[PDB]
């Protein structure tokens, strides 16, 4: 019964709650990565009644933040072109509003936070 050693994944652990003719491993990322594609592979049988395991590893990236959010009457400086898990970014206004907020903005997740705004 059951299937052979599941694979894995690279930048990523899998979820192996089951190993039986029928179960199913869910597969993730490592820590601040993205996965694509599918996450679960599924515990078949082959074409000639074997072992196998339906879409185990997808696909994983670090989360690459480009240019921070682009908020009204301002934008972000940043110095490099792209952004992953641990990067930060300062605010600015454009005609001269007020910066709102904390001109910081961190980038971790595929995503800014604590994104700032302009106001007179």
């Amino acid at each position: 019964r059951r299937c052979p050693s599941p694979r894995d994944i690279d930048n990523g652990q899998l979820d192996i709650g089951g190993v039986d003719f029928g179960s199913s491993i869910t597969y993730s990322c490592n820590s601040g990565y993205h996965l694509i594609g599918e996450s679960k592979s599924y515990c078949e049988l082959g074409s000639t009644g074997s072992m196998v395991w339906n879409p185990e590893a997808p696909i994983c990236e670090s989360v690459k933040c480009q240019s921070p959010p682009s908020i009204s009457n301002g934008r972000h400086n940043g110095y490099e072109d792209f952004y992953t898990d641990g990067s930060v970014v300062t605010y600015s206004c454009n005609s001269g509003y007020s910066l709102i907020g904390n001109s910081g903005v961190l980038c971790s997740g595929g995503e800014w936070s604590d994104p700032p705004t302009c106001q007179i």
